[PDB]
């Protein structure tokens, strides 16, 4: 409990490409690098020589592979994969000292799914069976891990942004990875990691929307998405406040829609003109909330692969949503996040590794008094 030295720094990634962990599958073990995704629930790995893949799962080499004789077709909004379901023995080298028999979707065809140039070749869906494909009888990896071992039913994530890195602590919490205290919000339903946002402020100014708009139709914590996505009506109000707060400089319209980058001369990004963003989350106790606060360092993402600039370029990484609020790597990179599945709650603390400057820091503060927090959930 509280100290897992062998798991610290076991995540890697590149800007824009997500955070992955090394895993082994099959006997003898095949090493693969696997995207950590709290927004999905399948363990799915490339299993054919797609040209973007460094490595892929070769079932024929595994003596412990068992075929489930069942295919799966998984389309998303952007991209799709198709594959064949089986089980095999799985380990995490920089994780608990255990091996489990887990479901694996061996991906045999994909479109817009793998990233050309990335170093990962599969996804580890850490959410719940309710959103597993093809249905909820396909037990997710973490469920199998907990059923089959003595690993406690929780994991925690410290995502360190810009190469990027961080830590996934499986079965516990490591107190060296955060400062101050953890504050917990209830998991409202076990499918995604769904939470309820009760108030939103831009530089301390409340947006003053009906709080149900903040969770229309849900709000989730998702390490497999870069942006903070906000329901459309909330995005419109949020951008209008951020423009107002920032208006000592003028940016093109397209910038705010994520349609154009903005660039400054290296070493002089004026962080100080941009406001902080606070989300108040429902707390553990009736009429009690806490707030998490992020900086422009989290929501203005550096874009390095800009082959027609000099020069320091950023994308605005808050975007409109049709799927509810998505607290992606923009929120998560400020905090140490604890997915305390055993107590159905999510903890937030200030991350010991978050990017900040000498004037402002990310913050997790409470308790606040907020009434009618149950009306904020959308049904
Ligand atoms: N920071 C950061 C960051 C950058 C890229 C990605 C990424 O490419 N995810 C990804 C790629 C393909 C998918 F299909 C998914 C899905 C899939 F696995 F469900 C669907 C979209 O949302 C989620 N959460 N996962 C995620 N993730 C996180
Ligand atoms: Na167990
Ligand atoms: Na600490």
């Amino acid at each position: 409990r509280g100290s897992f030295v062998e798991m610290v720094d076991n995540l890697r990634g590149k800007s824009g490409q997500g955070y992955y962990v090394e895993m082994t599958v099959g006997s003898p073990p095949q090493t693969l690098n696997i995207l950590v995704d709290t927004g999905s629930s399948n363990f799915a790995v490339g299993a054919a020589p797609h040209p973007f893949l460094h490595r892929y799962y070769q079932r024929q080499l595994s003596s412990t592979y068992r075929d489930l004789r069942k295919g799966v077709y998984v389309p998303y909004t952007q991209g799709k994969w198709e594959g064949e379901l089986g089980t095999d023995l799985v380990s995490i080298p920089h994780g608990p000292n255990v091996t489990v028999r887990a479901n694996i979707a061996a991906i045999t065809e994909s479109d817009k799914f793998f990233i050309n140039g990335s170093n990962w070749e599969g996804i580890l869906g850490l959410a719940y069976a309710e959103i597993a494909r093809p249905d909820d009888s396909l037990e997710p990896f973490f469920d199998s891990l907990v059923k089959q071992t003595h690993v406690p039913n929780l994991f925690s994530l410290q995502l360190c942004g810009a190469s990027v890195g961080g830590s996934m602590i499986i079965g516990g919490i490591d107190h060296s990875l955060y400062t101050g205290s953890l504050w917990y919000t209830p998991i409202r339903r076990e499918w995604y990691y769904e939470v309820i946002i009760v108030r939103v402020e831009i530089n301390g100014q409340d947006l003053k929307m009906d709080c149900k708009e903040y969770n229309y139709d849900k709000s989730i914590v998702d390490s497999g998405t870069t942006n903070l996505r906000l329901p459309k009506k909330v995005f419109e109000a949020a951008v209008a406040s951020i423009k107002a707060a920032s208006s000592t400089e003028k940016f093109p319209d397209g910038f705010w829609l994520g349609e154009q980058l903005v660039c400054w001369q290296a070493g002089t990004t004026p962080w100080n003109i941009f406001p902080v963003i606070s989300l108040y989350l429902m707390g553990e106790v009736t009429n009690q909330s806490f707030r998490i606060t992020i900086l422009p360092q989290q929501y203005l993402r550096p874009v390095e692969d800009v082959a027609t600039s000099q020069d320091d370029c950023y994308k605005f990484a808050i975007s409109q949503s049709s799927t509810g609020t998505v607290m992606g790597a923009v929120i998560m990179e400020g905090f140490y996040v604890v997915f305390d599945r055993a107590r159905k709650r999510i903890g937030f603390a200030v991350s010991a590794c978050h990017v900040h400057d000498e004037f402002r820091t990310a913050a997790v503060e409470g308790p606040f008094v907020t009434l009618d927090m149950e009306d904020c959930g959308y049904n």
